[PDB]
């Protein structure tokens, strides 16, 4: 029993984090096979930045400029190239700690563990959620660029994120491992912010199902709504429209809890209106939207990810 | 910027987890050097649940009774001893993944990470705090015995918790790696219950300093309070008393933010008499108490 925000065991990823240095610029890199991936903003000087020309800035370089630091062993770079906003440094040695891995791109509302590293040395791990505004509410000090977000499926590490920058609002923005930025952003210093965020409704309903599994059953009413009626109330309170796909995903939790979706959307409708009346659900004084429905199965029913 | 709950990279502990099986009992084991640490409850059966004589049951097992499984590799147990509530198993191979480790015993209010493991297979990692009542509000299922709590300090793993049992309230009780239980609990099925939990005050004040560092500033006042007038109010709200030590440990946060500790104690005193009038601190609508002044300084700026 008990419920916590849980991340995947970051062991497999820690062996791939390396330090990449270009000029005075230093950040973290992901070393898989004989290639090191890092933000392409590493070849940037404050003299460029602002309005860059990465393709241009790129070619005019060398292979001894990039100091790929793996621990205190150095790596000979033998070729660079771009791929959207991610730079790939080809090095002479395959990473012997390379896991089963694939690059994936996540939809908003999906969750992933973040291994925040500073100067190639992993420092902390936590569990994030892709916000609807395509930002993540991370905790990143300076020099966090190159920190990677991932998930683990059996023994396959699914790299879905790479850190790039903090917005002035305080949230963070990055790309997938193929350079495609998450959201309406570019990798430079301009005044940038994204759309006003919204609650991931499907994750809140999965969090309520976890509270019922943990005996926290006070919010359960006796009523039932429709997807049409719920989404109309959901729009008012900056909640994401719940769709039919979202419903089917909550199927297992419904049958294992004995409740029902829409019946749960009845409780959430009331909670979105009355508030919680000074009570707490799983000890939280808000509504949590950082647990996907599969996250709740992994933490209450559960499988191990070695 | 941004303030998250942050556990340590569980990489070094994953390489130490094994699966210990004694008869039909299968919990997780901590493989360090040529010794495998695990809760001594693994040597129990159905009849031995309420009042086990573990010394009787231990001089009651042979080395061939223990099955240790690091991945596909079965390990050969060549000795079984007991120190308090943890069973120690000599194996003929040392774990080549063994880190720089040391066994420490934390005090209530100290935080640590937890690697939840099932059948020697790590499944997840999260951040706990040792509650003042010596339990932890962890997340654990059946098969999670042997899961360890830890902190990491310059690639040196400090093992400070080993999960043994879940209490009726749903909180969890375990031992240090020397087998000494945290709290008035014993590894038996005797109906047990922990004292009434309280909020770690010094952790809340540390979290409030972390909010002001992050520019957050919806909750400060012009007031100050005496340490005894603060403790008098905090105790009325199931809060821990604040010692002169706790005031000194909050020293460097009071320095880096220019807000004296007793000034912040007044800002907390006001917070408890009103609530939050809707507003949130660092995204929380409740007061956080699982960030030590160490973690707060760790995660925050300079
Ligand atoms: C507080 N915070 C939250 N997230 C971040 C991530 N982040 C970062 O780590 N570094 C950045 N600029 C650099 C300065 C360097 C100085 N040296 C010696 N080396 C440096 C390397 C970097 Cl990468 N930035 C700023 C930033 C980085 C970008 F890649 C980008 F496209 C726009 C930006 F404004 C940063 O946000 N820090
Ligand atoms: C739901 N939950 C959350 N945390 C825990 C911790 N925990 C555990 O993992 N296992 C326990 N009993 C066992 C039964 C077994 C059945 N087989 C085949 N093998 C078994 C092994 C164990 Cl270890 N317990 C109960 C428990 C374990 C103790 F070590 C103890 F001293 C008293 C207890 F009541 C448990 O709490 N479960």
């Amino acid at each position: 029993s008990g419920f916590r925000k849980m991340a995947f065991p970051s062991g497999k990823v820690e062996g791939c984090m390396v330090q990449v240095t270009c000029g005075t610029t230093t950040l973290n890199g992901l070393w898989l096979d004989d290639v090191v991936y890092c933000p392409r903003h590493v070849i940037c000087t404050s003299e460029d930045m602002l309005n860059p020309n990465y393709e241009d800035l790129l070619i005019r370089k060398s292979n001894h400029n990039f100091l790929v630091q793996a621990g205190n062993v150095q790596l000979r770079v033998i070729g660079h190239s771009m791929q959207n906003c991610v730079l790939k440094l080809k090095v002479d040695t395959a990473n012997p700690k390379t896991p089963k891995y694939k690059f994936v791109r996540i939809q908003p509302g999906q969750t992933f563990s973040v291994l925040a590293c500073y100067n190639g040395s992993p420092s902390g791990v936590y569990q994030c959620a892709m916000r609807p505004n395509f930002t993540i509410k991370g905790s990143f000090l300076n020099g966090s660029c190159g920190s990677v977000g991932f998930n683990i499926d059996y023994d396959c590490v699914s790299f879905c994120y790479m850190h790039h920058m903090e917005l002035p609002t305080g949230v963070h923005a990055g790309t997938d491992l193929e350079g495609n930025f998450y959201g309406p952003f570019v990798d430079r210093q301009t005044a940038q912010a994204a759309g006003t965020d919204t609650t991931i409704t499907v994750n809140v309903l999965a969090w309520l199902y976890a509270a019922v599994i943990n005996g926290d059953r006070w919010f359960l009413n006796r009523f039932t709504t429709t997807l049409n009626d719920f989404n109309l109330v959901a729009m008012k309170y900056n909640y994401e429209p719940l769709t039919q796909d979202h419903v089917d995903i909550l199927g297992p939790l419904s049958a294992q809890t004995g409740i029902a979706v829409l019946d749960m959307c009845a409780s959430l409708k009331e909670l979105l209106q009355n508030g919680m009346n000074g009570r707490t659900i799983l000890g939280s004084a808000l509504l949590e939207d950082e647990f996907t429905p599969f996250d709740v199965v992994r933490q209450c029913s559960g499988v191990t990810f070695q």
